[PDB]
């Protein structure tokens, strides 16, 4: 039984050995291999995985970073044939938007987790503090309208971080990204949807960055946001508000209330839509240098199709963390063991449709989810995936410049009125910027042109 090496983002569960022992009972039997998972953390997952992939390291499975760029670098196994056999079952369950968003030169290199194919960005509020301090959030619709409630929590509970964001944070908006959000190129969904634009020059987005900087100056965001490895545990009163992606797989605020083990209230700030990001939010890839591509896909297939296996990991050990509710099909309740770091997250583990539904999820939530999924629309740029063939060096150059300046801007640490012009000047200094922008606009023109009937 070879050991299959999987890399995952974020922090290791405290009972990983138990989780994997439970999981490997099923995997070893069905596949003849043992899964091992190594977790790489949150704050620097991109940098870490870039060492792994650019070095051609042996691994079998990974949660992808910079998927569209690396797929064109040949970092990942083409899954075209594996999806005809080992991954046939998981593949049948994917919404067409997952195929559009993850197809690169006519080939799919990822197993995306079937879950929030559409979603919106939300502020998620700590209900303990809302109730304790009686703070009114009914006006909260944007980064800007957040200000009065952060001012209040700051005055009332000085030990609480008002807005908990960390170094990986990027302000959200109604944008589609033809590459990924570590680059500035977006389609503005509220603007001219035929144009590729620089997010730092979109007026309202520049305004958000100003807002974040004012929050940073006011002490609403951590002083060391740009460098901190501190997390804000969903269960703890260390934070008042944070930004969360929510979609139909979460059943409204039930999932965040379950994981936080308290009432979490949400407020949307972006449109609920299928767009490149929502289809790429959890992609598993197989290393193109893997020596076990078939068993790797068999594991990914099981993670996405076997409810015993998936629930065992996402809920944790049955009996300790959760139990089936008698005479209610596919319903569970969590138990004391589930409280904290003793399970994995559904969104980056496997098809959320095969997850048991927890007791705290209401019939209204179930009906809302069904309705939201049925009505979700596609962004006009869903499936517009930028081809890097002509701009390989210029893309690297842009990414290099971005890595060096973008954390201080995105977190509000530096004044964006000073920093954005410095970043733009550096991006333009050797013309890598202009070349990539023009090529992206030319491809986008073709993409849109070819959908119009002759
Ligand atoms: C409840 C649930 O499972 N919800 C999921 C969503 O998580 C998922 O959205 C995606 O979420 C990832 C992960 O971010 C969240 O989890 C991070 C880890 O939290 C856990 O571990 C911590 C210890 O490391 C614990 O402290 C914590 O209790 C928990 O155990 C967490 O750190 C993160 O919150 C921080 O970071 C976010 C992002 O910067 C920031 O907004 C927060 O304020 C806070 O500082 C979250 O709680 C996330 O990485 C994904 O982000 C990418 O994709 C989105 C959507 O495109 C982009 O906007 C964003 O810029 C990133 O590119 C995404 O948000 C959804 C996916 O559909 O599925 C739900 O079911």
């Amino acid at each position: 039984k070879p050991v299959i090496k999987m890399y995952q983002i974020g922090d290791k569960p405290d009972n990983l050995d138990e989780l994997l022992a439970n999981a490997n009972k099923i995997i070893e039997e069905k596949v003849g291999a043992k899964l091992d998972i190594q977790y790489l953390g949150w704050g620097d997952y991109g940098k870490k995985m870039s060492v792994i992939t650019s070095s051609g390291e042996n691994y079998d499975i990974a949660f992808a970073d910079n998927y569209i760029v690396n797929a064109q670098k040949g970092a990942y196994a083409d899954l075209t044939e594996l999806y005809k056999k080992e991954g046939k079952d998981l593949y049948k369950a994917l919404d067409p938007a997952y195929i559009k968003g993850n197809t690169v030169n006519g080939k799919i290199y990822a197993v995306p987790v079937a879950a929030n194919v559409a979603s919106s960005q939300n502020f998620a509020f700590n209900g303990t503090l809302l109730a304790k301090y009686g703070i009114d959030i009914s006006g909260v619709t944007s980064y800007e309208t957040l200000e009065p409630v952060l001012k209040q929590i700051k005055e009332k509970a000085p030990d609480v971080v008002p807005f908990a964001i960390g170094k990986v944070f990027i302000p959200s908006d109604n944008f589609d990204y033809p590459v990924a959000n570590g680059l500035p190129f977006v389609i503005d969904l509220e603007g001219d949807t035929t144009k590729v634009v620089n997010r730092y020059e979109v007026p309202r987005f520049k305004e958000h960055l100003k807002t974040l900087h004012k929050f940073y100056e006011a002490g609403y965001i951590p002083k060391d946001v740009a460098t901190s490895d501190t997390s804000f545990d969903l269960q703890q009163d260390t934070w008042f508000v944070r930004e969360e992606t929510v979609g139909p797989a979460d059943y409204g605020n039930s999932l965040l209330s379950r994981v936080a083990n308290k009432d979490i209230q949400i407020k949307p700030i972006t449109n609920f839509i299928k767009k490149n990001q929502t289809t790429q939010v959890a992609n598993f890839v197989i290393s193109n240098n893997s020596k076990n591509k078939e068993k790797s896909m068999e594991i990914l297939n099981l993670l996405n199709t076997n409810p015993e296996l998936l629930n065992g990991l996402v809920y944790g050990p049955e009996g300790k963390n959760w139990e089936k509710i008698e005479g209610k099909e596919n319903r569970v309740r969590v138990l004391d063991g589930y409280k904290g770091n003793t399970h994995m997250g559904g969104w980056n583990t496997g098809n959320n449709w095969i997850l048991y539904i927890n007791e705290n999820v209401t019939d209204q939530q179930i009906e809302n989810s069904k309705k939201e999924l049925a009505e979700a629309k596609e962004s006009p740029a869903l499936g517009f995936i930028f081809n890097t063939d002509n701009v390989k060096s210029e893309i690297s150059a842009i990414a290099n410049t971005m890595q060096q300046f973008d954390t201080a801007i995105n977190t509000g640490t530096v004044d964006p009125d000073k920093a954005i012009p410095e970043l733009m000047e550096k991006l333009k200094s050797e013309g890598a910027y202009e070349k990539v922008l023009n090529e992206m606009q030319k491809q986008y023109d073709e993409f849109l042109k070819n959908k119009k009937l002759e």
